[PDB]
């Protein structure tokens, strides 16, 4: 009814609403109608869609069973299902729909195929899916946000193999640091290297691996944080020229950094608004945006001599922002990850805790002050005292001492004691209780989200262009210049292998169901009933 | 075999410290440094004394658990140091843009976060506004995130 | 009715009756 401007709706609207659910995943479907007499290109997938839309679970299950290229389906389906949750009319009908759990099927299938010949499992995981309109499985998992699927070990295995790329090997944390320290050490066999121009290829494979570029850029950016801090400390100088030399030295590179950030955020794109939302998605890029905004507004310090002080304060704020940004690198480590995730999760309760302590402090101090004095000649000094006391109280009386040298003091003591207990003792005991609750029950979610961010950073830094930020400018120039200037049997074999694995899996599951003890009890009950009947 | 045990390694470090301290008698001019080294070696022997403790039935488990958790302390170096250097250095810039002697600034900026860990005389002169309140908020969030949290997680791991 | 303890008891009564009919 909205597009137009025996049920009336035709496949036109079906394909339209499907493209609506998934933009590039299922866009080529049903290419304004075709002759109905012709048979479909691949029916099983169509019927699987037909079923999952109508939310007929067991039907869709079987429809998958006799369907090839199953794993990508067992993902796109769950995507559609979870999508059709906020647009549900009946909450009762919404709950069962929310109980789809299609992801478990894909997980089981991928586990099964991973058990044998992982060299085929990874190839599948990156194999394009003709059935699902030529899309990549990982992109599907992203669009579905099936975190648990990423939690499969084989996923992590593939990620780790990529993480070092061609170089691979054990890659000791120390041994790698040392080998990178000495360029000559690279040519030697300190660590395993998988299979003068030969030395050039080896060095290229060395600096091309993800971990390498990652470490290099993070080290350079951290040292730049340090140098920018020093510039802010003593080098933020008057309007003479040399002074500005320090400022331009520390600011031109920052402009190159923001250029690299725009390059990473905008050309990672159907529409410009699409890439805009992509960049806005990640919180870390948002913090980078706030940081660079602070840098820009601080740069006005050079513009205005009269207000240089405020500009310096803003620049200090921006320095603190960069300091906060430095933390993003920490959770990458195995041991550091969980702690970081748990702290970030509990980081929400801190803005909550603002309430009680503030209320008790303002109540206590203001009331005591009234008892202490009924009129102050200057509000300022009273402001300083009444602010410092509870602020001081949090950190653990000079003005107070003069006032002291009785009825008011003892009630202040009792309120201080009860406050002490109720906030400090309690709201911390409850907080460590909730923290243990996290690190144990939501520890699964912690590890999941951690591996999630791991995958994100890994694929991101894979796309990191092959250059340092300085030459990255020349890299973009080379790309712009290039722009201005401008098998089947193996796949079938892999698909057949997958189908055999699936058949084995289902047969195994049914065989396991057959020997189930409850089924044994029921069969024996039927048997003894028949035996007693035959006896009489 | 001798290199295997860690306690024999600590004994080796101790005796190396003893040997290098013995040079104090050899050099009168540098007697002070030799004495400092000998004090270090004394501290090493003090640490060595702990090896006898875990032998006891009740003392054993506690010692083993403390040694196992003793790895997280070198890790904890990270966040507290980062927050301290960020906070204090930034505040100092707001407080002053140029110092005649680096030394005194070194002493103050070192003592404050060092002092902060243990829980303003230089600061008092400076105080007697926009910078102070943000320092307060960062102090509060730091307080919570390290002291409250990284200790709650540590007692969680210790019970684990 | 389908409770497992009830299943056990019914099967016990049934096997008792069957053993009796057998002898």
């Amino acid at each position: 009814e909205e597009g137009r401007l025996l049920p009336a709706f035709s496949l036109h609207e079906v394909s339209r609403v499907l493209k609506d659910f998934l933009h590039d995943a299922c866009r080529g479907f049903y290419q304004w109608l075709p002759d109905l007499s012709r048979k479909s290109e691949d029916p099983w997938r169509d019927l699987f869609l037909w079923a999952v839309l109508q939310n007929r679970y067991e039907m869709a299950t079987y429809f998958w069973a006799m369907g090839r290229e199953g794993v990508a389906a067992a993902l796109a389906a769950c995507k559609i299902i979870k999508e059709m949750s906020h647009l549900e009319k009946e909450a009762e009908v919404a709950r069962t729909m929310r109980e789809a759990k299609y992801e478990q099927l894909a997980l089981d299938l991928f586990s099964e195929c991973y058990s044998n010949s992982e060299d085929r499992a990874f190839a599948l995981l990156v194999r394009r899916n003709h059935s699902w309109s030529r899309t990549t499985c990982l992109h599907l998992a992203t669009e579905a946000d099936a975190k648990a699927f990423f939690a499969h070990d084989g996923v992590q295995a593939f990620l780790t193999k990529i993480w070092w790329g061609d170089m691979a090997t054990g890659t000791p944390i120390l041994r790698l640091l040392g080998a990178f320290t000495c360029p000559a050490l690279i040519y030697t066999n300190l660590i395993s290297f998988s299979e003068a121009a030969f030395l050039l290829t080896r060095w290229r494979k060395f600096w091309g691996a993800p971990v390498t570029v990652f470490l290099g850029n993070v080290v350079m950016y951290f040292a730049f944080l340090f140098l920018f801090s020093y510039v802010l400390l003593v080098d933020f100088r008057p309007p003479p020229q040399g002074p500005s030399g320090s400022e331009v030295t520390l600011y031109f590179w920052v402009f190159t950094l923001v250029l690299e950030e725009i390059r990473q955020g905008f050309f990672t794109d159907t529409r410009l608004v699409k890439k805009f939302t992509l960049y806005v998605e990640d919180n870390w890029n948002k913090c980078d945006m706030v940081a660079i905004f602070l840098f820009i507004v601080g740069v006005t310090c050079r513009m205005v001599p009269s207000v240089f002080e405020a500009g310096r304060t803003v620049l200090a704020i921006d320095f603190m922002v960069f300091t906060l940004r430095l933390i993003h690198i920490f959770a990458i480590h195995k041991q550091l990850g969980p702690k970081i995730i748990i702290v970030e999760r509990m980081m929400k309760d801190v803005f909550f805790f603002l309430f009680f302590l503030s209320v008790w402090l303002v109540a206590y101090g203001v009331t005591t002050q009234a008892l202490l004095h009924p009129h102050d000649g200057r509000l300022e000094w009273i402001f300083r005292r009444v602010l410092y006391r509870p602020y001081l109280q949090i950190f653990g009386l000079d003005e107070i001492d003069e006032a002291r040298v009785l009825y008011a003091n003892w009630l202040v003591i009792l309120l201080l004691v009860t406050f002490l207990l109720v906030t400090n003792v309690l709201l911390m005991n409850l907080l460590i209780a909730m923290f243990s609750y996290t690190f144990q029950v939501v520890q699964g979610n912690a590890d999941m989200f951690w591996k999630f961010q791991r995958y994100h950073l890994i694929v991101e830094y894979h796309g990191r262009p092959a250059l340092a930020p300085p030459f990255i400018l020349l890299s973009h120039l080379s790309l712009v210049l290039k722009q201005v200037f401008r098998p089947d049997p193996v796949d079938q074999k892999i698909i057949t292998w997958e189908t055999v694995q699936k058949e084995n899996f289902l047969s195994t599951m049914e065989k396991r169901r057959r020997d189930s003890e409850e089924e044994v009890l029921r069969k024996t009950a039927h048997r003894v009933d028949l035996i007693a009947k035959y006896i009489g």
